[PDB]
Order: C-alpha cells, then structure tokens, then sequence
C-alpha cells in the first residue's frame, strides 16, 4: 500500500507532539516532554484509500542544524507549525520553509501552515497574517488545537491530499 | 465580512441536500424531497476568519438547462457531487465541470470532487477512479457521508480554502 512519509517541524513548545499523539492515540498530552525524535506508523483509510501514515515528530530547535537535512530529504510532505500566542515561532517559519526548499532542490514541496493552540484566548499572531503568509508560499493555512482536537485530522489529511496532487 | 458564494451541484439523488443540511442544521435527512432551489446563509469561523457561508443547493437535473448558467456565473466555488454506488452520476460529473468552465470563461475555477454515500457497502465507483479523475482536473477529491457526517466539514472547508487561494 501507498505510504506517505510526513514530517512535523517547527519551533519548540508549539505542540508538534501534541498534534501527532492526538491523531495517533486520540488524547491530549498536557506534559512537558521535549522531543529528540519520535516516529509513528499508523495504517489508516483516507478518501477511500488504504494508506500508511509514517510520521516523524522532530525537535523544535537544538544541535539539529544541517542535521535536519537528513529528514527533510526523505519526508514527502511537511507540517509547519507555529503557535498562535508565540510571535517568535511564527517568524521562525520562514527559516524552515527555506531550508526545506534548499535540501529538496525545489520551490514547490507539499506543505501546510498550521497555527496551533487556537483554543487560547490571548493570541499574538492574527490569522490575516498567517493567511497572507500561507498565500505567498502557494500553501494552505489551517488552525488547530491539540487540546480540543479542533482541526487536527483536517491538517494531516489536507497535507496527504497535497502529496497526492504533486 | 468576507462571504463565500458556493454552489452544490451534481446529479439527482446523490445527496447534495443531505450534505448541506448536515452542515447547516446538523442532522440527517433521510427523506425523499427533490430540490428546485434552496439557498442557505450561515455565519461561521474558518481558520480563525469570520465569514458567511452563502450556499446554493441545486436541482440534480431537469429544465435547468442553459438555465444553470445563471448560478454558475455567480458562485465562486463548486462542490461536484456524485454518489459512490451510482456510476451514471460519476460519469455525469464531466458534463457539469465543462458547463462551469464554459460560463466562467476559465480553466481553473475553485472546485472539489465529492464522493458521497461512503457509508454504503456495495459501491460501483472505486476511489482510484475518482482520485485519478480529480487528479486530471487539478482538483481535490474527498469522500463523504451525510448519514455519518463523515467528511462533510472537510469538503466544505477545503473548497473555501480553494477560493481563498485563487
Ligand atoms: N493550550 C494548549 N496547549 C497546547 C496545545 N498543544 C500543545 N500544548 C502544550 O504546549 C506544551 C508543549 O507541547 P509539545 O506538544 O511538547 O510541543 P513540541 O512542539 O513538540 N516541543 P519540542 O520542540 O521540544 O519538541 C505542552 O505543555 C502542551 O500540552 C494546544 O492545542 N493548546
Ligand atoms: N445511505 C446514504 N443515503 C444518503 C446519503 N446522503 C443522502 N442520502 C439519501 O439519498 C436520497 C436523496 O438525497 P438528497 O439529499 O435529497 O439528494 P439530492 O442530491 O439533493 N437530490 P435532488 O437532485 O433531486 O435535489 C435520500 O433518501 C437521502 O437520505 C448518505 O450519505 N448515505
Ligand atoms: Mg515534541
Ligand atoms: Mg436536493
């Protein structure tokens, strides 16, 4: 069966891991637990197609430097996550989209911008902003909450449909 | 606020109206009730954006002939629905995509192919088929069930994100 290699990337603390365990295991991890690397394989059905989700959950920042090049070379689609109450992580999005284009040797790579933690009142990143950014890349923008589970299947399934269309 | 004019089109009996009332009013209409024209406005929030859903539910076939030209001129995005146990309605999809391109004077109009009634065992339209078709148009394919509500928010929200990107 068709597998889709996907990698979840973005800055630390934005909820990369909370989105992935809400999808795989259906529950909210409200813990403090920084990732080095976690990989997850889940056999799923999407738009009637049998497929395997081979997800790679990554570390926000650290001595993952050019050392990101390796997963970025092999992931077919990317979730670029920032958090809606963290302006720095939204500004850091640029840096990841450029390194991904730099290793994949292309200007169109399957991607979706994910504005996580949409359940929190007190956001510092408005959606106009994050929509126009998504618009400038020709990339989808979707808001999520790993707490409510609002938007999480939609962000992962949209990205599969982006790999499917490339 | 931003409104999105959307029109739901396709052959009779495929569940155009069942998808729309499952979205607007949250419940399954298992009745027999052919549509002439129904319009629905629902103020919603999508990816943090406040917007109004102005949906037009149409008649499958009938003396809506060139008489479709009128709604097709004004809808910004289209849901092209067939039913997964009805081969004729899937084959009829071609006919609507061509009349829509003919009145909008373009080759790219926001659209998503919707394979409804995915809850029924005994399908005559496989998803490979419906995926490759969607692939040939540069259009998304999504499966739904207005009975289970499986896929219905996803099909309508994807299409808004298609108007947003045009
Ligand atoms: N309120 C709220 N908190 C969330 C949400 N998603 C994640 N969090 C919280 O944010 C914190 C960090 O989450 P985690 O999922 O570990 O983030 P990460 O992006 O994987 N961090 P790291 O880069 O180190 O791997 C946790 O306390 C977690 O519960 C959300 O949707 N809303
Ligand atoms: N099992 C099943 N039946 C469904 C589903 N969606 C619609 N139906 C059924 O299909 C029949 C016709 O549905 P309706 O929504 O009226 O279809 P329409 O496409 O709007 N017909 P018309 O072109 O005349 O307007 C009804 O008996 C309805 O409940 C679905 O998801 N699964
Ligand atoms: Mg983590
Ligand atoms: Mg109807």
């Amino acid at each position: 069966m068709t597998e889709y290699k996907l990698v979840v990337v973005g800055a630390r603390g934005v909820g990369k891991s909370a989105l992935t365990i809400q999808l795989i295991q259906n529950h909210f991890v409200d813990e403090y637990d920084p990732t080095i690397e976690d990989s997850y394989r889940k056999q799923v059905v999407i738009d009637g197609e049998t497929c395997l989700l081979d997800i790679l959950d990554t570390a926000g920042q650290e001595e993952y430097s050019a050392m990101r090049d390796q997963y970025m070379r092999t992931g077919e689609g990317f979730l670029c996550v920032f958090a809606i109450n963290n302006t720095k992580s939204f500004e850091d999005i640029h840096q990841y989209r450029e390194q991904i284009k730099r290793v994949k040797d292309s200007d169109d790579v399957p991607m979706v911008l994910v504005g996580n933690k949409c359940d929190l009142a007190a956001r510092t990143v408005e959606s106009r902003q994050a929509q126009d950014l998504a618009r400038s890349y020709g990339i989808p923008y979707i808001e999520t909450s790993a707490k409510t589970r609002q938007g999480v299947e939609d962000a992962f399934y949209t990205l599969v449909r982006e790999i499917r269309q490339h």
